[PDB]
């Protein structure tokens, strides 16, 4: 079980308390519709994670990159951070614009499960999404570097609609 | 005790399968001294990984970067992977020159102990990063994408030479 619990604690350590702290400096350059504030990440309970967001939603188009961040990082000169812009789409219009990502952790839960020598079953993906959901919240609800800029999509598909659901976390805003 | 057993499968599944097939097209492309054919990673076991190599060791200077490889990962477009290449000194002359990375899991370790949220005591750390190199050896002896492109530096340090360290695996090759 203490998978999901590394996954999330290594997802905020090597990456969001890095990114999180830069990002809306890196939005208002790009505005200078306007992009949200916050970085939105979907968490699939699924685990579904498709590496192309445009095609796996019509309502969900990839618009720009943000302007990269860089720095020197276990001996890798200037390793690379990138985010995408997405344009959110209702009937046609153009309802809303923000940084959109999934979670990388739920790929390496389902790909796990899919290995034998991970000890990883199958029917575990759902608990261990669930945990990774629970644990990032916990950190991110007491984390200094999460100021209103940091916003989890998590959901559970049984029709479901991906771009309606990130349009209803961006309109609470 | 399944953290850092979930870290090294993370660190297989979401890096080393994704760059290790294209790291031999990749150093024949800067080739056209010659760069080593594996990718050589640090395992330190105190889990202390600096930012800068060349800081950290007067005989490794970093030399130049990689072509980067990118790919669209998890709806972020173009996601940038980069590597370093370094020179190894020895009295003073070139001896080799290699891809050069600390394990980056490792500094997830060595953050969530410093963590009381995250469960993970001061004194485990070195445990974890003992089963951190044992399940990523395990991972990469069965591996198909591993087939003679990967060498794993691990070592424990109470003089001791980093530089000298990687130099004898350089050379038994
Ligand atoms: N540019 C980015 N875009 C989107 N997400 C990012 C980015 N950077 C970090 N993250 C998240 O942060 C997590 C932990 O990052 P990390 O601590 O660096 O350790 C990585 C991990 O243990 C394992 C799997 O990678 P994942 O991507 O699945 O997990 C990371 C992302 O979830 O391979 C490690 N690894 C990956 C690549 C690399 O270049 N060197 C390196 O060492």
């Amino acid at each position: 079980s203490n998978v999901a619990h590394g996954l999330a604690w290594s997802y905020y350590i090597g990456y969001l308390r890095l990114i999180l702290p830069e990002l809306q400096a890196r939005i208002r350059t790009y505005n200078q519709g306007a992009v949200s504030q916050r970085l939105y990440i979907l968490l699939p309970l699924d685990c579904g994670v498709p590496d192309n967001l445009s095609m796996a939603d019509p309502n969900i188009r990839f618009l720009d990159k943000l302007p990269q961040q860089t720095g020197d990082r276990a001996g890798i000169k200037d390793r690379v951070y990138s985010n995408s812009i997405y344009e959110l789409l209702e009937n046609g219009q153009r309802a809303g614009t923000c940084v959109l990502e999934y979670a990388t952790p739920l790929q390496t839960l389902f790909a796990m499960s899919q290995y034998s020598q991970a000890g990883f079953s199958r029917e575990d993906r759902l608990e261990q999404a669930k945990l990774f959901c629970r644990t990032l919240e916990d950190i991110l609800a007491d984390a200094p570097e999460s100021q209103n800029n940091c916003r989890l999509i998590a959901y559970q598909e049984p029709s479901f609609s991906l771009s309606q659901e990130v349009l209803r976390h961006l309109r609470q805003e």
